[PDB]
């Protein structure tokens, strides 16, 4: 099944490249084009419009930088009936849904996707894609996708799922975990201390932080908060010491003190001798 | 050369069972006793007091609950002049730097230790340790020691410097960054998305956090924060909206506010351009 991308920047290009060596016959286009224009060299056919792209392949794959201008491109096409349209940008659920709404009503199949993934580790092992709508899309198209990344996977009927979980991940995960590593190396360097004596030891802390995020999954699916071990009182108490340690030390230590009033509303609301994974009891607004 | 452990507590316990293994004879006392009875069948000897347990051995290690504990129980030898005292309890830098201090006008030798590992993770790749202090000391006690953790380092010469980087580590970045996970988690299941579809990417998440953390202090190092790609402010406005998203879905998303929050100020500080490890930048109280 031949497929075409719309939007060759960096993300485009590379899902393009990986098609071709997978021996698939590639149809591209951009709004730009002189973009494309090495893709040609390498196999792909450049289109000169959205179009004449979609018109070339049953299956289209949206690479473009939000939910608007994807809508914006593909209205420039008269007719998607009985097309796929694979839509890889990231945005909100809502965005999601309704797009996946849209491509309905002109008679158009839909999947929506999510990439964890930088360009460059397109077609390698450091590579996801996370898929959701309808799984009978997924089934047809999976084969044809799935050497693009090295584990990809359908996680949900909703049209938003993928887009939910990127967020989670990529958003309140990810990001905040690595402001996190901010506040630390900022608190070190605080105390006069080598902030390269950190190196040698980051292996060490996310293979640990790994084995924790599954347990706390386990946990999470389970509602088995048991003890163990430290309970949520102790890590209240070593957290309120950190905090002091490091605004003794000048930091402002904003993500600290937000994890200090997370445990402690989870004590306050009775969870205090409980593990850690308690915590997620009290994260709702109420 | 024969070591004493004060403490055999898991983390001592597990000490203990190393230097064993190691080819060293160790000596053991515990305030209880009971607790290291099975240690004795395994080859140590356990000793009826500290004074016992501190005269049998030139290298003595502790291994108990805190540094006035640790305080209260060598002020129960009359004589450590001449020893080695090697405590591998965490705590603040300042409790580090008296203790070093107090240990030396007793005329002992001091080096101070923080424990990166489970207990059961003691023998194995799994585990790392931290000592600082007197250099001199580290060289004298490095081949005895360095085979009860595979990652054994001296991190510098301020008593104070191991415990920093532990309250750094598993304080400001691990511990926090376990909590992202918990309002990540809670977020997926707030947008009625299977958290169990998270469970498949944890490790490319992590992976990908490691290559970033050595980027962070390569720019820390250096202080070339430049472009490349996303900035700080397009970051800012991307974290906002993931907040609204988190809240719009009913939590409270107060790591992810506080993100923002470490964000926005590096941007209103003229940073807003330069890339995301700028933040640093802005971590101070001023
Ligand atoms: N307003 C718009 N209309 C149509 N396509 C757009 C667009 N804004 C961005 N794109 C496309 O969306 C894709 C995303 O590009 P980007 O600027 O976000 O980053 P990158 O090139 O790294 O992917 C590109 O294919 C881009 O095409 P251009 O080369 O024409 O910029
Ligand atoms: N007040 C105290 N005085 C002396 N030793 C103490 C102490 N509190 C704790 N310890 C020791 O400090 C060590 C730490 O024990 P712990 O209760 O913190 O956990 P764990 O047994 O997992 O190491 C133990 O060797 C403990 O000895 P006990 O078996 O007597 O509890």
């Amino acid at each position: 099944m031949d497929v075409s991308i719309l939007g060759t920047g960096l993300m485009g290009t590379a899902l393009a490249q990986a098609l071709i060596r997978s021996g698939t016959k590639v149809t591209v286009w951009n709004r730009t084009a002189d973009r494309a224009l090495p893709l040609a060299a390498a196999g792909a056919t450049v289109a000169e419009s959205p179009q004449s792209a979609i018109a070339a392949s049953p299956l289209i794959v949206i690479s473009l930088l939000n939910y608007e201008i994807a809508k914006d491109v593909v209205t420039e096409a008269d007719s998607i009936a009985g097309k796929i349209i694979v839509n890889t940008a990231t945005g909100t659920p809502e965005e999601a849904n309704q797009f996946a709404e849209w491509i309905a009503g002109r008679g158009a199949r839909y999947l929506d996707g999510a990439i964890a993934a930088y360009p460059e580790d397109i077609g390698t092992e450091s590579s996801g894609i996370n898929y959701s709508g309808d799984e009978d899309v997924w089934e047809d198209v999976q084969s044809l996708l799935t050497p693009i990344a090295a584990q990809s996977r359908y996680v949900g009927a909703r049209p938003g799922a993928a887009n939910v979980i990127d967020a989670a991940m990529a958003g309140a995960f990810f990001n905040v975990a690595l402001g996190a590593f901010h506040e630390a190396a900022a608190y070190v360097r605080s105390e006069d201390v080598a902030i390269a004596e950190m190196r040698h030891s980051l292996h060490l802390w996310t293979d640990k932080l790994l084995e924790l995020l599954h347990e706390a999954l386990k946990a999470f699916e389970s509602g088995e908060y048991e003890t163990d071990q430290a309970t949520l009182n102790v890590y209240a108490a070593a957290v309120e010491a950190w905090q002091q340690s490091m605004q003794r030390a000048g930091q402002r230590a904003a993500l600290m003190t937000a994890n200090l009033d997370n445990l402690q509303r989870a004590c306050a609301a009775g969870h205090g001798d409980k593990g850690i994974f308690a915590q997620i009891e009290t994260l709702s607004a109420n």
